[PDB]
């Protein structure tokens, strides 16, 4: 199956101001599917630290999928999208749109996420919103096409 | 309460051929909300004139929200998106998507709006389509998340 | 009435005889509308070559609409979007979203297309997926606003009905 890395980006969480329960929601969404959580890391809202982990998991570990959560809001410090985009060879806008739950009749707060989606080498990277609820709904939105997308990027089977 | 600037981009309106009724629709959508229109300007489809007002409102007048309308279409003269995007520190694609009313069973003409959304300093800027109908419907789409987005961008609290 | 060019992007189009069924699917969607297919060509998955055709069709031939199909997937060889973007004066993201069938809960996989949409000179260019089914669904999604879009880009009129 596909090896996943979960990167939580949060100033408050990194400095111990609050606990990360978002990775727990993400794990639940992945459980049952063709996924294996190979790594987990918590970093503050700092591009330098976000990238190090992204490069590490993509270039050294060769993870198939990287799911970051947090740092995609409109707050000045939220810079996960910018950090991620700097490392992508190409983007997959369709996945970014899915994560924003585009199409719902009731305007979703998910629309405020600036998260991007793209490929670095043979690793798919998705920026999920930071809240437990947000990350969950956004991940569930892409789940239906995630396996096939990963097969195309990595070249590995799942079904 | 958030201070709003309405910038109408229209060759005809600027020429004085037909008056601007779009700002009226915008004001009505915002009515009853934590909004106060503090500035109104009318310019033609000229990038320099558009940029001039956007810079004045964001950099010196300190407005919280700038709502431009017009010049986002596919006509050769429609250059509001370009003129605006070049002044943004970062974009909020999710709001641009909401303004295109993405997801309606019947393909919307709003899909033909190239308007962008983003932040410059502590000012949120959205490019709405130019007609009263166009601006009205696109603004209604983003209204539900507008106060929250502004609180994050401006730092000003909102209940 | 708008002059349309259909460009089928692939290397498989230069190798064992086969009928281009995607090309046919596209013609069917346009049938009846203010469209006349004035050009059709096959091109390999070589960006330089894709650009040469797009360049000529827009700059020299003056086509109103260019519908490319294929090479929009997540595979390292699918570079139709990159090749296209490099030739556009401006993009029309709304059309790219329509081609991905966003929010229609019609065909989930359509969301993986990286096809772009934009204008070069007075030519509207859209990158449709490569399969007959994919190209068909993406084109039908934009069809309702395609004539209006072309009238603005080209400055040419069209009849309704």
């Amino acid at each position: 199956m596909f090896r996943v890395g979960i990167l939580t980006v949060s100033d408050k969480g990194f400095r111990g101001e609050r606990q990360d329960t978002t990775h727990l929601a993400i794990r639940e969404v992945l459980a049952g599917g063709p996924f294996e959580v190979a790594a987990y890391e918590l970093v503050p809202d700092e591009p330098p630290m976000i990238k190090k982990v992204l490069r590490l998991w993509a270039d050294r570990e060769g993870l198939d999928l990287i799911l970051t959560n947090g740092g995609t809001g409109l707050a000045p410090r939220d810079r996960t999208p910018e950090a991620t985009r700097e490392l992508l060879d190409r983007e997959v806008p369709g996945l970014a749109e899915l994560m924003r739950l585009v199409g719902l009749r009731k305007t979703p707060m998910a629309a405020l996420s600036r998260g991007v989606a793209g490929v670095r080498g043979r690793t798919l990277i998705l920026n999920l919103p930071g809240s437990p609820k947000g990350a969950r709904e956004s991940l569930e939105a892409v789940l239906p096409v995630l396996p096939h997308a990963l097969s195309l990027v990595t070249g590995k089977p799942w079904k």
